């Protein structure tokens, strides 16, 4: 039965891990997958997380199944983090949250839900966008269309082009937005541009779907959510797929959430029942450990204070490495100004390298990056910055 | 967009949890969902598990993403547990294992894989069978057909009827078998019946799919796998969806595995690449905690010895409660012989109650069981056995 199966194409991002591993050269530098690394080049477990795990080990008395939607406390803390402590959405009980295996899991659940229970047939994603967005929605049988976003010449958000392209989007179509720290461009809409998009979305009748995987890495927890909150103030319905992989450093514990918002509690409850149905036939119920840690931290004033500072330190180290990256490039004699990367939010640097330059950096220098030219700044350290820049200058 | 969504039907098993919770009557007894309970009526964390978690807390240095297929050690230990320490399948590298979010997750991955990469169009399940089997495969777009299995009059395996019904199954069809502790009948094929089924399957050209969620609860770890191993000795290809939820008491950590077997390593690798593709667009990579615990226990002689004894104690308490259940029924004056339940393997008692008797036990006595008449014996304790039996006798 498996004689004629074709070999699946490698993932453009996750597939780098296997290549980086096979490579046996000493000075190899991994700047691919978007995981945080400290000054030592390691991806440590946060202290707040380790303290929460200690707590769980000491107080957990059972591993009995969680409900389909997961830990209730986790859902409440998530909604407050997304919409604001005293949001009307929460008070009017218009939102339901399902704990999921990561933000990717959240996206898949959203996709299955839409495909089976609504008239949705098309999803619009930015150009360029996170590669797995097309793959996930296509798997659910939904077609994916792209809308203009990045101005490759000026390294900015081409708002006029964004508006023009989205006018081809029809009422009932889903439009996907990155909450903050757009992956891979690092360029986000200004608060006024978000407000304009919110208004346009209501009038055009689009169903907004936010992929919120970097809350806290642009400016701050609350600040990074203003675009989403601008949308939530005017929309009757919306879906949010968030992740705690990066801001809690819980990558492998698969911790995320899919939040559904409707006009009223009666409607969201009915709709959420079908979302639970979609979960039931996938993995049944979500993994407890990771989400337990998150709920424990967010609900304890002391632990939350430690975590928030750790998040702050992460964001600040990336920003520092960014300015240092640009400085070292000019010092090493780069024949191009990359100062535009200072305007980018998040962990990545994007827009200055071609596919061939990336391949050459890998083959000749052992520097690993995504074929699209996306570099993980969070993977840069004071120790590998010099050789990194010498390699880059060598391929320009 | 969500105005016309219909309320999804409640799950016949997982939905009991919500009903049992709403119930405020004092003496309510929960015998629904198949989770183990000790003499105290609690579902404790195994000691071997708690020791492994202590180990992880002390030695884990990162939460970085696992590969798509999970922890390699977890996969090796799983294959040895399934096929035997020195199996040819392992030596000839004909099997690949993907760590999944529970056995249900394993089933979904298998379903997506089959639907997208093979000519499979039909899956055969036993009558009666675990309800979520139909739901999971149907969700992937595969039709489900039933084959005769249980003899409701004699409370035994109707082998002749099984053979007759499966003759309508065509080459290229998938036939699903419960490794041991058939859910919900508790009636398994004898080793000779397994051998006969293995031979017939090869000649008919069926693709076997084993759901192995109770290894260790029938007779023992090795013994419970002889049926699967009989199949693995004659088949070129097969799929195994196993779970560690019950034998490790890790229900909410979602720990399972989907094992793929092919004629040779070259073929299984090609096929497994497409299985990884199916995972990639679902939840990306599996949750680490639960699987880490399992790998830690199985790979450490000391911890494994403690765990195996705990598994043994679990199996033995259920068997004891079974004989006590039958004894108390006759002592309380039941007007029917239920001694046939002694022949049943696993956590359940099945075949003696009608749908109405189950409803009445719930409404009038606060006793919760599955509408099909399946009772969780593992939920019976020396303290609730008396009132339980008085209620049952009252509805016969
Ligand atoms: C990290 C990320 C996610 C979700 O990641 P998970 O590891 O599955 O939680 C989703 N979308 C984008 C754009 C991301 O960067
Ligand atoms: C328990 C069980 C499973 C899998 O359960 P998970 O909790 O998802 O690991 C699968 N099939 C049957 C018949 C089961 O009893």
């Amino acid at each position: 039965m498996f004689e004629n199966i074709t070999t699946a194409p490698a993932d453009p991002i996750l597939g780098l891990a296997d290549l980086f591993r096979a490579d046996e050269r000493p000075g190899k530098i991994n700047l691919g997958i978007g995981v945080y690394k400290d000054e030592t080049g390691k991806t440590p477990v946060l202290t707040s997380v380790k303290k929460a795990e200690q707590y769980l080990l000491e107080n957990e008395t059972t591993k009995n199944y969680l409900g389909i939607d997961g830990i209730p406390e986790f859902g409440r803390c998530t909604q407050e983090l997304l919409f604001g402590k005293g949001s009307a959405l929460i008070n009017d009980k218009r939102a339901r949250t399902a704990q999921t295996p990561g933000g990717t899991g959240a996206l898949r659940v959203a996709a299955d839900f839409l495909a089976k229970n609504t008239s949705v047939k098309r999803v619009w994603v930015s150009n360029p966008s996170w590669p797995n967005h097309k793959s996930v929605f296509n798997s659910a049988g939904l077609e994916v269309r792209e809308y203009a976003y990045y101005d490759a010449e000026n390294h900015t958000l081409d708002f006029d082009a964004l508006i023009n392209s989205l006018n081809e989007a029809q009422a009932g179509d889903v439009v996907l937005f990155h909450g903050c720290c757009h992956n891979p461009t690092g360029i986000d809409p200004t608060l006024e541009q978000w407000q304009t998009l919110a208004q346009l979305s209501v009038e055009k009748g689009w169903l907004p779907l936010f992929d919120f995987a970097y809350q806290g890495f642009a400016r701050g927890l609350e600040e990074d959510a203003e675009g989403l909150r601008a949308f939530a103030a005017m929309h009757k319905e919306l879906i949010v797929a968030s992740s705690y992989s990066k801001n809690f450093g819980l990558y492998n514990e698969r911790v995320g959430a899919c939040t559904l918002v409707a006009a009223d509690s009666e409607t969201v409850d009915r709709a959420f029942s079908q979302m639970k149905a979609a979960i039931r036939v996938n993995y049944s119920s979500p993994p407890a450990h990771g989400a337990s840690v998150v709920a424990t931290i967010l609900s304890n004033d002391a632990l939350r204070a430690i975590w928030e500072q750790e998040l702050t330190d992460m964001r600040q180290r990336i920003q520092r490495m960014r300015q240092l990256f640009v400085n070292t490039l000019q010092e090493k004699g780069a024949n191009r100004d990359f100062s535009f990367t200072i305007k980018q939010n998040g962990m990545f640097f994007f827009g200055g390298l071609t596919k061939e330059q990336v391949l050459r950096l890998r083959e000749e220098f052992g520097v690993y990056a995504v074929a699209s030219g996306r570099l993980n700044v969070a993977g840069m350290t004071p120790d590998n910055l010099a050789p990194l820049c010498e390699a880059i200058v060598a391929v320009l």
